[PDB]
């Protein structure tokens, strides 16, 4: 028994070809499985044909005998169908008031979630079907992770480079750091876990998480979990208020926080709150500043990474006292330095994934931008807050939707916080950027903050540009372009200078052939997110939808403290940059 996910209407149905087997009212169901392939309903039982050796689980084929279900063809004299009247027949039949239309849910019900469309109706539907669409999906994404055959350890090259032998009759997954593996040891009766591993291409690469001395026959799966129902909205009802509530302005502070008094203030007027933190803005400086502000106040600090987490970890470590602080963490290598899993602290620092049930006066979510809607809800099922601060950047990177193939995934469809961020704007905005030579700021808050980034340092005059298309290859899940790898090799031989710069582009494997030419340290941009360089040189590598996403584009350049050599393929990404434009040799 419980709630029907379109009327709220209690119920003793779910459906049961679903994948989350939602719970639907008699009429809820009823137009769910007559208007879609969806057949099997469960109850307290299933409604399945009781017959020996009968396979009948379509409702509509099915009626109500005694106190046992049946088929047209085994069913006793006195029967009534289960599927009729437009109704399901279930527990609490009186009870029930239904939808005008139930083609959202059908759609969240049925979708392979390869379409940038499941993603958008996922956002706009019903909050109580943004929960139902955050679960299918992510149900639907574990399962995608097991359709990937087995590697198995066929030969140990050297250290740090395998051959594998993969799972005939199922795909492999791509080798990128968006794939993370975990190995196994074969045992008498069984097999145990010997931390999680990445791959590259070579034979392959390998970059696991401990170290060991793996042998043949070891074997790695990408570990799926069970998804959990959610509960929770994505973001509370909000709530305006006429004073700072339930929390105590600090009455002498440092004029390092000084800044964002007027925000922390707006902090403590709201229920909940979204700052846009451009690259290099200080979110974090401003996530513990709060702490400062309202000394007394218990924060939760929480994030989907641990990288965000521990980096909210760096910063408290400089401002706030050390024993006051608790890491939490489940039973990866994270921060070391408070005492772990002490969640009546005044100060928990936790990824949602790990968070206790607990109160705070404030919880600060740190890096939004890559929060999918579960994340939402989970945080708000876990942390019962006076005042929620979501901080982020919506034209910085989502969290990978490992499915989506088909369309680009607009910012506003990222998350319930970044859709009211782009939607009615953000509550709380850094305007001035301390990283990047002003030609980078210039270009990116024209590109995507509306004209509203503001440069703290000067030009550089170190900021370059090139438009170049060179030459496209394609391995099994990634692109190369070996003359924009050329373009750049001649490049650092007439400025050595540059030798201390980072290697950026869209592709690990563009990535993989810079390395081994130039020697330059490599990161993708999705890998570069929260990450600063003096000097980053990029090759854009193809004009692909992904190589020229606009976000990926402003996490690419804003990486970089001083200088910028952009090797480009898209022209119109080209004539954005505000950067000195270079000839081929
Ligand atoms: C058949 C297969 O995929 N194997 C396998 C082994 C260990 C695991 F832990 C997982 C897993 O976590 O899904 C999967
Ligand atoms: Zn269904
Ligand atoms: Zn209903
Ligand atoms: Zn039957």
């Amino acid at each position: 028994v419980g709630a029907c996910v379109l009327c709220n209407s209690q119920t003793s149905l779910r459906c049961g070809a679903c994948i989350r087997r939602p719970f639907l009212c008699c009429k809820c169901c009823y137009d769910h499985v007559i208007s879609t392939s969806h057949k099997l309903v469960l109850s307290v039982n299933p409604y399945v044909c009781n017959a020996p050796g009968c396979d009948v689980t379509d409702v509509t084929q099915l009626y109500l005998g005694g106190m046992s279900y049946y088929c047209k063809s085994h069913k006793p004299p006195i029967s009534f169908p289960l599927c009729a009247n437009g109704q399901v027949f279930g527990l609490y039949k009186n009870t029930c008031v239904g939808s005008d239309n139930v083609t959202d849910f059908n759609a969240i019900a049925t979708c392979d979630w390869t379409n940038a469309g499941d993603y958008i109706l996922a956002n706009t539907c019903t909050e109580r079907l943004k929960l139902f669409a955050a679960e299918t999906l992510k149900a639907t994404e574990e399962t995608f992770k097991l359709s990937y055959g087995i590697a198995t350890v066929r030969e140990v090259l050297s250290d740090r480079e395998l051959h594998l032998s993969w799972e005939v009759g199922k795909p492999r997954p791509p080798l990128n750091r968006n794939y993370v593996f975990t190995g196994y040891r074969v045992t008498k009766n069984s097999k145990v876990q010997i931390g999680e591993y990445t791959f590259e291409k070579g034979a392959v690469v390998y970059r696991g998480t401990t170290t060991y001395k793996l042998n043949v026959g070891d074997y790695f799966v990408l570990t799926s979990h069970t998804v959990m129902p959610l509960s929770a909205p994505t973001l509370v009802p909000q709530e305006h208020y006429v004073r700072i509530t339930g929390l105590y302005p600090t009455l002498n502070i440092s004029d390092e926080f000084s800044s964002n008094v007027a925000n922390y203030q707006k902090v403590g007027m709201q229920k909940y709150s979204t700052l846009q933190g451009p690259p290099g803005t200080g979110k974090s400086h401003f996530a513990i500043g709060l702490a400062l502000y309202y000394p007394s106040a218990r924060i939760v600090y929480t994030a989907c990474s641990h990288a965000a987490v521990d980096a909210l970890c760096e910063k408290a470590l400089k401002y706030l006292p050390i024993d006051k602080c608790s890491r939490i963490i489940p039973a990866v290598e994270c921060f070391d330095k408070f005492k772990v899993n002490s969640t009546l602290e005044q100060y928990v620092f936790c990824t949602v994934n790990a968070l206790p049930e607990t109160t705070a006066d404030i919880v600060v979510f740190d890096e939004i931008s890559m929060a999918t809607n579960y994340d939402l809800s989970v945080v708000n099922a876990r942390l019962r807050a006076k005042h929620y601060v979501y901080i982020g950047d919506p034209a910085q990177l989502p969290a990978p939707r490992t499915l989506l193939t088909k369309g680009t995934l607009e910012p506003e469809y990222f998350n319930s916080v970044c859709r009211l961020m782009k939607t009615i704007g953000p509550d709380m905005f850094l305007g001035t950027c301390r990283r990047c030579p002003a030609e980078i700021v210039d270009t990116v808050s024209a590109l995507v903050y509306d004209n509203k980034l503001k440069a703290h340092k000067d030009k550089s005059a170190q900021c370059f540009k090139m438009f170049y298309k060179g030459v496209i290859t394609h391995d099994v899940s990634s692109a190369i372009n070996r003359p924009q790898i050329g373009v750049v090799r001649e490049f650092l031989t007439r400025n050595p200078a540059w030798r201390k710069a980072v290697f950026i582009s869209p592709y690990n494997s563009q990535n993989a052939v810079a390395s081994k030419i130039l020697g330059l340290p490599t990161q993708t941009v999705d890998s570069s997110q929260g990450s600063e360089y003096d000097y980053v040189i990029f090759t854009q590598t193809t004009e692909t939808a992904h190589s020229c996403n606009v976000n990926r584009f402003n996490v690419a350049i804003t990486r970089a403290k001083v200088g910028i050599l952009c090797i480009m393929s898209d022209r119109d990404l080209y004539d954005k940059l505000q950067f000195t434009s270079l000839e081929i040799p």
